[PDB]
C-alpha cells in the first residue's frame, strides 16, 4: 500500500489559514475551545449560532460539516465533538480522529486542517498525543484492494495539517516523524498478513525480505532454504516444513545503525504462511484466518521497515522463521520424536503446535548474535484469547527489566500487553517420558506453558515472547484483516533503546 | 478434621533429645550440616559410615531410617535429602517436610524431632521456613474419610518438635503458631469443599456459620433467609437459587478485634453448593467437581477461623452468598432479565454464569460496612485454569495497593495469585441491547469480563477478585479433593493489615 | 412503544414550505428532480453551487446537509442520494428512507418535510411507494428500552411531511394511513417478542388481549386456562406446557368487521414464550433467542392491532396457543404418546418438537369458526432457516389459491415468503410403529415434515403455514431483537381480503 498522505505541521491562525476542511473540536453543551473561539469570533458568531440550533449535541466522534463561513479561508469547517470531560483518554482521542478521517476520506477536499491542539488526553503531552494521532490517522488510510476486480476510489485528500502552538510545534513533529514511519511499517506487515496463502509462502516472504533490501542500503538480507537448515541442525524446524511442497526459509535481517561495539537486538518472527495444523488436523470453521499465521513475521517486517525509515542508531537483527504447515503422506506425525538445533529432543505431541517448533530452532541460532534482548513475536496459542482477549498481547520472558520496557513500549503506544507468569512449576507440564521435552502441556495454562517451552531455548541471554495470536488480525466483520500489530510496541521499545 | 498434632519449638542439642525418630538432612555428596555432624560425631561416625555405603543419593526427598544409633537417645534416625545446592526453593522445602512426613505417617513413633535448622531456603528467614514448614507438614496431616466405612488407622504420630537456635525460636515459634492456624482454617474449608452437595447446601452451611460461633464467642453470624433476601431486593441472587428445592442464604460472618473507629476488611465467598449449570445446563462429565464451587465460601469460614484462632486486632467481616444451582420447571431462563441490588439491571444469556449473580448482590450488600477493603473469592472461571493453570488464582481488582499487597500476600505464603487487567476496553463486551450489564461477555478474556461484571458493583470501595477456578481443589487421582487455598494467601494478607 | 409521529401529506411548493428540514433526492453526477431543481433555483442555484464541489457522489443513501439557504424557509436542506438507475428497488429505497431517518433522528428539528415524489420505484404506483416509505420510516422509529436505567434521549423530531403532487395526495395518504397501523402493530409484536421470558410468559399475554379489547371495543377476548383445556381435550397443548411452573393459555381474538353472514379469516399463532427444548434440552449457546418463540402469536396481536386501527370490515379470529417448554421433575417425555383434540394420537419422540404440539391443537379448535382461510405463524424450524435463510418466511398450504394470496402478499409488503411443497411422500416420514403420528420427521426436509405434521390437523378447511424461525427477530449485533414480521404480509393478505 503506497500510503502517501502528507503530514505537516504549522503554527499559524486558523482563521486566516487556505485549506479545504478546517477542524474544530466542540464539548458538550457546545463549549468552545481557543483555538475554536477564534475561528467564531472570525466569523461573527456563526459557529456558535449554528451550534445555539442544538445538532451536534458534542458527544466524542458526532460531528456536523458547515460550508463557508464569512470571513474565512476554509472552504469547509468540520466541528467533532470532544465529550464532557477536560480530559479525553487513548480510546476516545483515537475515536475522535477516526471519524473525523471517516468524513474527511468521503469529502472532495484535496486537504484538510486540523486544529486540535486544544484537546487534553489524560497523560500525554505534545510529542505524545501527536503518536497517537498521526498513527490513528496513517493507520486508517491503509487500503488492501490487490485482488479486488472493482478498486476503491482513489481519496482526494493528500495532505493533513496539524496546527500547533510554537512551542509545541517541534514535539509535534518530532511526534508525526515517529508515528508515520510506525504507521507506514504496520502497511508492510499488514499486507503480508492479508495476502492468501497461495501467494505469501515462505519464498515468497524470503524475496520480500530481498525486496526492502532493495529500498533500504542500510538493510543486510539472507535468505536460508532448507538444505542450510539441514546442515545447521535445525530438526523441529525442518520437522513442521516436511509435510508442505512449499519449502522453508529462515530470513536474516541485520541493520547496523550504532557503533559496531553495541550488542544488538533480535527480534524473532514466527513466519507460519498457512497452518492447517498438519496430521493433528484443525477443524474447516475459521482455518482460512491461519493465512494470519505469519503475522510474527511480518511484524518483524514492520518494525524493520520503521526502523529504517528513522535511521535509528541501533543494531537490529530480524530472524523471520517461515514454513507451511500441511498434511501430507511425508508430514510429520503426533509422536515424532526430532533433535533441535540445540541438542535437546522434542517428543512432537501435536502438529498444530508447530510455531514454537520452528522458533525454538530460530532462539538458538540468535545465539550467535551475542545480542542484549531477544523479543519472539507469534500468534501461538489460543488460550491466549482466553486469557487475554483480542485487545491485550500476552507477553512472557526471562528478564523482569526487558519485560518491563516493553510493557512500558506498550503503554506508550497504546498497543498494550500483559505478562503472564513462567513459573517453574508449570515447566513439568511439558514432561515426555520419552524426550527431553513435549512440544504441548495440555489443556491448562496454554499460553504459559507454551512460553516454558521457548523459555528452554533463551536461556544464554535476555528474552521476551510476545502471544499476539489475540491483537494480530480482525476475525470478522467489515473490518476483517491484519491489523499490524505489535508494530508500534516494537517500535516504541526501540525508540527508547535508541536513546 | 480433629487434627491434634502437637508443635513444639526447643532449642536442645538433638545428640542428646529422647525422641522416637529425630530427623537429619543429607546433602547431596553425603555432606553433613552442622546438626548432622554433632550427631553423627556423637555415634563415633555410625552416620557417615552408613552415607559412604551409597545407598542415599540425597537427591531432595529421597530418604534413609536408621534405627538405634551408639550413644543416642533416639530411637530412630531418619536421613531426608537436602539435594545438591546451598538453597532450596519453595517447591523443594515442601517437597523434603512432605516426604518426611509421609515417613513419619508410617512409623509407629509417637513423636518426631526435625533438626532442619540448616537448610537455607530462598529468601525465607527463620519465621518464614516456620510458616512453610509447619503449614506444610500440618496441613498434609489432613484427613477426610466421613463417608469411608473402613475409616484411617489413627497415626502413632502426636508431636512434632522443631529444634531451633534459641536466636532464632522465637521467630520459628510465632512461625508455628501462625502456621498452625492456617492449616486448622485450611481444615475445615476442605472439610465444606469435600462434602457431598446433598449434605453441603446453603442450610448446612448456615449452620456450620452458626456452629463455629459456638467454638469462638468473638464471632457473631447472622443468617440471611430467602424472605430476607428477597425484602433487600436481590434479584439477582435469588434468580440463581429459584430453580432449586434448596433455598439460598446468605451468611454473614462479625468479628471486631480492633477498636470501634477501625473500618473493616470484608470477605465475599461464593458459595454455589452445587452447579448443574441450570438451563444452561453442563455437560455430565466431571460435574460432579462442581460440589467445590462453594469453595470461595469455604474459604471465608477457613480464613476466619485462622483469625479467631490468633486473635488478631482487626476487624473483619464475611458474607457467604450460598444456593443450589439447579434445572426445573421454575428455574431462570437464559434471557430472563432481573433487577441487582445495586438496580442494574442484568439479562441473564447463560444460566451457568451464576456465581458472578450471587456474588453482584452480595458486594452491593457490602456497601452498608464501609469496608477499607473487599475481596470476593469464586470458582469462577473455566477460562482462568486455560489463563493460569491449576496452581495460580486469578486476580482483579479496582484499587492497585489491594491488588500488590494480595501478591505480596500470596507469595510470602506460597499460595500465589497473578493479577489480570481489568482495562476499560473489556467492558463493551457485558453490554446487552435488552438491560444494563449481560452476565457473560462471550469466548473471548472470559476470566476478565466475569471480573469487570463484578466490578460494576465493587465502585464504592477498594475491592479485588480471586478467581480459584483452578486452585480450589484437585480434580482427580489419589489426591482428589479441596485444597483450602486460598486459605493462606487471605489470612497472611490480614496478618499484614493487622501490624 | 407509544409511537406518536405524525405523518402528514401535502400538495405544497417545496420551496416555499416552512419546516425545519426539507429533504431532496440527488442522483449520481449531482443530477435533479424536478422538486429538486425548483428548489435550487429558488436558492438561485446554491444546491448545484455545492454539488459542483463534490462532496455528494449521490450513491443511494449517502446524504449532504446544508443549513439555511437564500430565499427558503427551510432552516436545514438535507441532499440523500438516489444512485444513478431511473428506478430504484425496493431495498435500494428502503435504505434510502432510512438513510435520511437515521440523518433527521440526530438533528434537533421538531420536523421534516420529504420531497422524495420524484423518485420512482420498480413496479410501485404512489400507493405502493408510500406504503413502503411510511413504513420504513414509523418502523425505523421504534425503541425498546423497558429494562435500561439510562433511557433514550427522546426525539426532537415529532412531525414529518410527504410532499406529493395534488394527483397522488390521494393514494400517498392511503398508503401512509395503512402503513402506520401496519407499523403500529409491528411495534405492539416486536415489544412481545424483546421482553423476556419471566415477565413475557403465558399468562401475561392474555392479560395483554385484555388490555388490547380495553383499547378496542370492536375487539372481544376470551382468555382459557388449563382446566378448559383438558375439558377440550387437547391433550398435546397440555403435554407441552405440563414440564413448567408456568401454566398455559389459549387466547381467543374475535373482531367483527363485516357482516354475520361472512365467513371469518383465522390466525393460528404459536406462543410459546421460552423454548428450553424441554427433556431433549437445547444447547446453552444462543438460548436466550427463544424469548422469541411466541413472535408467531405475537404477529397475531399484531395484525389484529393493525386491523382494529383500520376498522377493516372482515370477519377476523386469532388463536394464540401459549405455553412454556421447560424441563422438570413432570415433564414429558420422548416416547410419550398423547391424544391430540382431533383424536390423532401423536408420539412426542422429541420434546422439542413442541410448537407443533400446542398448534396442532388450536387447529381443530379452529374448525368450528367454519373459516375461510387459516393462517398459522410459528417460529417453527431451525431447518427453515437452512432452506430460505433470514429474510424470507417458509410458506406451506393445502389450498393454492391460499398460498398464492399469501405470496402476493409478501411481495407487495416486500416481507416476503416462498412456497414449499407438501408432497404426500413427505408424509411417510412421520410414521410412527406406535401411534396415528410421530412428531419429527427425522433429519431430512425438516421445514416440511413439520408443515406437514400440521397439515393432519387443517383437513377441514383451507390453511396456510407460516414458518417465521428466520424471519421473526435477528440474533445478533446492534439490532439483535424481534422484528415484528410477518404483520406487513398478513396485513396486507387481510387488506386484500378485505376489499
Ligand atoms: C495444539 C495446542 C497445544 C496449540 C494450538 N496452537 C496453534 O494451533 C497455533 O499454531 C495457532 N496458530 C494458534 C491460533 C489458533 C487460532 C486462532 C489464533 C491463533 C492451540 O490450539 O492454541
Ligand atoms: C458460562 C460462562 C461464561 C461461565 C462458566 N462459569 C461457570 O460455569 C462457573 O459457574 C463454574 N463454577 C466455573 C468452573 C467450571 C469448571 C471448573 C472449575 C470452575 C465457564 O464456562 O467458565
Ligand atoms: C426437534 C426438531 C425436529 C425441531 C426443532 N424445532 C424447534 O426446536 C422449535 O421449537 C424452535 N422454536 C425452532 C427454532 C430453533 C432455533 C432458531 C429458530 C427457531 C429444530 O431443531 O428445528
Ligand atoms: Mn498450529
Ligand atoms: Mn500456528
Ligand atoms: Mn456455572
Ligand atoms: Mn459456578
Ligand atoms: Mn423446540
Ligand atoms: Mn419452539
Amino acid at each position: 500500500f503506497q500510503g502517501g498522505m502528507e503530514f505537516l505541521v504549522k503554527s499559524v491562525r486558523p482563521e486566516t489559514l487556505k485549506t479545504a476542511t478546517l477542524v474544530l473540536a466542540v464539548g458538550e453543551g457546545r463549549k468552545l475551545g481557543a483555538s475554536a473561539k477564534a475561528v467564531d469570533d472570525a466569523t461573527g458568531g456563526a459557529i456558535s449560532a449554528v451550534l445555539k440550533r442544538g445538532d451536534l449535541a458534542g458527544k466524542v466522534g458526532q460531528t456536523l460539516l458547515l460550508q463557508s463561513l464569512p470571513n474565512l479561508k476554509a472552504e469547509r469547517v468540520l466541528l467533532v465533538g470532544a465529550g464532557k470531560e477536560r480530559e479525553l483518554g487513548d480510546r476516545q482521542y483515537r475515536k475522535l480522529a477516526s471519524a473525523v478521517l471517516s468524513t474527511l476520506k468521503g469529502l472532495a477536499g484535496a486537504d484538510a486542517a486540523l486544529a486540535l491542539g486544544d484537546l487534553a488526553v489524560k497523560g500525554r503531552g505534545a510529542h505524545a498525543k501527536a503518536r497517537l494521532l498521526v498513527e490513528t490517522l496513517a493507520d486508517g488510510l491503509y487500503v488492501f484492494d490487490r485482488y479486488k476486480s472493482q478498486k476503491a476510489e482513489p481519496l482526494k485528500l493528500k495532505k493533513l495539517t496539524l496546527l500547533a502552538d510554537k512551542a509545541d510545534s517541534a514535539a509535534v513533529e518530532q511526534g508525526s516523524k515517529e508515528a508515520q514511519a510506525i504507521a507506514n511499517g504496520m502497511a508492510l506487515t499488514r499486507d503480508l498478513g492479508n495476502l492468501p496463502p497461495n501467494v505469501c509462502h515462505p519464498t515468497f516472504l524470503g524475496e520480500q525480505a530481498k525486496g526492502l533490501a532493495k529500498e533500504f542500503k542500510s538493510l543486510k538480507v539472507e535468505v536460508l532454504d532448507e538444505k542450510k537448515l539441514r546442515e545447521l541442525g535445525m530438526g523441529s524446524f525442518l520437522a513442521v516444513a516436511q509435510g508442505s511442497d512449499q519449502p522453508p526459509r529462515l530470513i536474516i535481517l541485520q541493520y547496523n545503525g550504532a557503533k559496531k561495539d553495541q550488542a544488538p537486538h533480535v527480534l524473532v518472527g514466527k513466519g507460519i504462511t498457512f497452518d492447517t495444523g498438519g496430521i493433528s488436523l484443525k477443524p474447516g470453521l475459521g482455518m482460512d484466518e491461519m493465512k494470519f499465521d505469519m503475522c510474527g513475521a511480518a511484524s518483524v517486517f514492520g518494525t524493520f521497515r520503521a526502523v529504517l525509515e528513522l535511521q535509528l542508531p541501533i543494531n537490529l537483527v530480524g530472524l523471520l522463521a517461515c514454513a507451511e504447515n500441511m498434511p501430507s503422506g511425508g508430514a510429520t506425525r503426533p509422536g515424532d520424536i526430532v533433535t533441535t538445533m540445540s541438542g535437546q529432543t522434542v517428543e512432537i505431541l501435536n502438529t498444530d503446535a508447530e510455531g514454537r517448533l520452528v522458533l525454538c530452532d530460530a532462539l538458538t541460532y540468535a545465539e550467535r548474535f551475542k545480542p542484549q534482548s531477544v523479543i519472539d513475536i507469534a500468534t501461538l496459542t489460543g488460550a491466549c484469547i482466553v486469557a487475554l482477549g483480542s485487545n491485550t498481547s500476552g507477553l512472557m520472558g526471562n528478564n523482569e527489566a526487558l519485560v518491563r520496557q516493553l510493557l512500558k513500549a506498550g503503554e506508550f503506544a497504546d498497543d498494550r500487553a500483559w505478562q503472564l507468569p513462567l513459573f517453574d512449576e508449570y515447566q513439568e507440564q511439558l514432561d515426555s517420558p520419552f524426550a527431553d521435552i513435549a512440544n504441548i502441556g495440555g489443556p491448562k495454562a496454554g499460553t504459559i506453558t507454551a512460553g516454558c517451552f521457548l523459555s528452554r531455548f533463551a536461556k544464554k541471554y535476555h528474552w521476551a515472547h510476545l502471544d499476539i495470536a489475540g491483537t494480530a488480525w480482525i476475525s470478522g466483520g467489515k473490518d476483517k484483516g491484519a491489523t499490524g500489530r505489535p508494530v508500534p510496541l516494537l517500535t516504541q521499545y526501540l525508540l527508547e533503546r535508541a536513546k
